């Protein structure tokens, strides 16, 4: 009856909004079983959230603070757990007969070892991650292809409203990034909401200046902040969009709602549309990818619309926020141009998040990378396309370090 | 698969609404077949329809037209219609197995009628009506529970959008009233959207003295416009909301969105909501009730929401707006006082149009008359609760008008 779910990445942002609604709708009936957790090196934060949860297993990727974990473990009383590291202890979770669900809260290219194992062995992937989606796109598309049972769910909040606005009567006859999935659910286009930033008013000569301080100083990870600043944020959301939801390029348009109540909208074969709508919020979108396709009862804060009063909606400028073109360039070039994008954005944000280039030079960084980058022959077995993925990603971030490194 | 309908009130808003659509979508592929067609007397109207769509059947409340009809559809070579008339025509209509859908847009209480029996002959009922629906939606309900095949689909346009944003694959575990629906569909609460009508800004000195020509001078006909004025428009869509979906009274908030883009929404137990948008418009919930549970392809415009740029939303003034507190006041104490509050609203909305009495004397006559009435215990047989309608239905409008001479 309890579903049995893992928690990956559970210290950081989307874990910690996991774990707060899942103890939330655990209250007074065992809805959700916390069976694991996994984390990079937050030991000590892992080690709290063990002795509150208490699942079968725990996970470090760091082995150098398995012993730290091991040790820290030892305090909580009748508490045997099966403590593993690193990506033998990732795939051991995975294979396990006993978790149902997972969530994967990893950020970057990262997330993409968990999601592909998640679905190599049939479960519901619960997928915060988007780079994963982004850089490796068609490769998990043949892999759901082959994984019958397995499923990806939008957690990514605008993803999830799409996904809510939709009819589960012709979800439930496809999924998530299987071709047909617009066809079947008779989509037409989608409006994607986008928060538009911090620097969303300033003008051509302001945005010149800005830097990683004034992106920094909503709550989140340091990288997606830096993204929404860009909105290379939105750029990756629309190839999301796309690999998700089978929906062509061209009938994805992002627009600015800074009030960040509708979380995006769906127009169907008819023009109807439908949207969702919320406070901005990730318990909702993580919930929601636990329960599909029902729902349960939360005590969240009801939406007060009056007291809202007005949303507002406007077309981003590609003028002042480049890298939007950079990724619709990019997904619909094709081929492994959106790994490319993805990996020279990981470059780019990190540079302008330690100060060392300038906002436009994030945009000039990627655009270069893409540029330079050759159309490769897809390989047809997935392991190949697996390696062949994870080489262009190392190739894009060493190119890109190169242009960053060579001009200065 | 043709869906094979029947239009009554053919030459009406909602009719030519209706057929203005099926044209539309017939010309991008054929999936209508237009197999009656019924008015009361707009009899060179039918005739032009007729001519156009070439129906089985043709009918035709009116018997002082009956032959004058038959002489009009000679013309049409090639084309042998079932000529018909009165309730015997409708009776018949409803019976054909040709027949799979029926919108009914004849107005007024008067409407149940060919709703009634659309039901026993287990159609599919597009119903625009809401008048049906507040009188007598207690007998609604069991007459479908008695029809199981039967459907009613609503066409009302808030009630269009609430119904849109649901999963049909718990719409199809139950059906519009019935009890349970809203647990079955994980309903919590409904946002009912309101133009706010013509008087929304005016203060209760200006109230006072405002007339029907300030109400009449979205252009729609006479009786639902000056309920949009008054808001008993929307007093009667809450009442309407309760039956179809089966939402107590405490969990339907009416709020004024004078850009008339978001129709209405749908919070769910988890508290996300889902709602349904597009320019105002009636042709996508005709369509939606004749599609249902699919869509098809329109031409219609596509909503450009950056263009509509603003949305704007806030609570009603129920001293301002008293009918709305009334139909609460109504619909909470259930019984026949629903069936009471539509009546004397029909006499006091026509002595207000006709400047027989002034703004606030509507709610004042509507109140005075619940005031009086006594609940009733509800006949447990079909044929005597219909009659149990109809006598309070008469009673109802007899009492407010002997209000108003009385004051008068
Ligand atoms: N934050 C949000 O609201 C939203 C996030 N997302 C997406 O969700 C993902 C996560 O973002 P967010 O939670 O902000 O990121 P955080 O930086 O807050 O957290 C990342 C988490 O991943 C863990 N982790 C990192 N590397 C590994 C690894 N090799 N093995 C195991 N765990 C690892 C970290 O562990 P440790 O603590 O040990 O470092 C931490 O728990 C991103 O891809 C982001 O785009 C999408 C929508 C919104
Ligand atoms: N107009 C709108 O946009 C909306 C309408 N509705 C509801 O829809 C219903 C219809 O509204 P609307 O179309 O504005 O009304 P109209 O007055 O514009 O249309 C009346 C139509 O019904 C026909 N009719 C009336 N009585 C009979 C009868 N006894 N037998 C056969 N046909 C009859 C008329 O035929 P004839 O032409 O011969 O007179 C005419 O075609 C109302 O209950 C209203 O509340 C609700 C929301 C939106
Ligand atoms: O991609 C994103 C972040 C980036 C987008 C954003 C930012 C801010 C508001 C709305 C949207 P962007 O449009 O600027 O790219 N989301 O999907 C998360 C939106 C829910 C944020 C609020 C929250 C509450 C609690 C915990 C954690 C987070
Ligand atoms: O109940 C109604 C009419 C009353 C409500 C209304 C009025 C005006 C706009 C939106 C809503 P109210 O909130 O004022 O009570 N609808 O359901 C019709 C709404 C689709 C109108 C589109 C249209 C087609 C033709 C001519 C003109 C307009
Ligand atoms: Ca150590
Ligand atoms: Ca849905
Ligand atoms: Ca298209
Ligand atoms: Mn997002
Ligand atoms: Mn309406």
């Amino acid at each position: 009856k309890p579903i049995n779910v893992a928690i990956f990445g559970s210290t950081g942002s989307i874990g910690t909004n996991a774990l707060n609604i899942i103890r939330e709708c655990n209250k007074i009936e065992n809805v959700f079983n916390v069976k694991a957790l996994y984390v990079n090196k937050s030991v000590n934060e892992l080690y709290e959230q063990a002795r509150e949860f208490l699942p079968e297993y725990l996970c470090i990727h760091d082995k150098s603070v398995y012993e730290e974990l091991k040790e820290l473990v030892k305090n909580i009383k009748d508490y045997k757990p099966i403590i593993l590291c690193g990506d033998e202890g990732m795939k051991e979770i995975c294979s396990s007969n006993s978790i149902d669900k997972i969530v994967i809260g990893i950020d970057s290219f990262q997330g993409l070892y968990s999601t592909m194992y998640a679905i190599m062995n049939n479960k519901i992937v619960a997928l915060a991650n988007k780079e994963s989606i982004v850089s490796a796109g068609f490769f998990l598309k043949k892999l759901l292809n082959i994984h019958k049972n397995a499923k990806i769910i939008p957690v990514d909040s605008e993803h999830s409203a799409i996904f809510q606005c939709l009819d589960n009567n012709k979800v439930l006859k496809t999924k998530c990034l299987q071709d047909n999935f617009s066809k079947i659910n008779n989509i037409n286009k989608i409006f994607l909401c986008s928060s538009g930033g911090p620097f969303q008013n300033l003008t051509m000569d302001e945005l010149k200046n800005v830097t990683s301080e004034n992106a920094l100083k909503w709550k989140m990870g340091k990288k997606i902040t830096i993204d929404s600043a860009t909105m290379m944020n939105k750029g990756l959301e629309v190839i999301e969009t796309h690999f998700l939801f089978d929906v062509d390029y061209n009938d994805i348009e992002v627009i600015v709602h800074k009030e960040c109540i509708i979380h995006s909208c769906v127009e169907f074969i008819d023009k109807s549309v439908i949207s969702q709508m919320y406070y901005p919020d990730m318990q909702i979108p993580i919930l929601y990818s636990l329960t599909w396709p029902d729902r349960i009862k939360t005590n969240l804060k009801p939406l007060d619309l009056a007291q809202v009063s007005t949303l507002t909606f406007h077309k981003p400028s590609l003028e002042h926020f480049p890298c939007i073109k950079l990724a619709y360039q990019a997904g619909i070039k094709g081929n492994f141009y959106p790994t490319v994008l993805n990996a020279s954005n990981e470059i780019a944000n990190n540079l302008f998040l330690n100060n060392k280039i300038k906002y436009f030079d994030i945009s000039s960084i990627i655009s270069q990378v893409l540029e330079s980058f050759n159309s490769q022959k897809v390989s047809e077995n997935s392991e190949d396309l697996m390696k062949q993925i994870l080489q262009i990603h190392s190739w894009a971030k060493d190119k890109a370090t190169d242009i960053y490194n060579k001009h200065n």
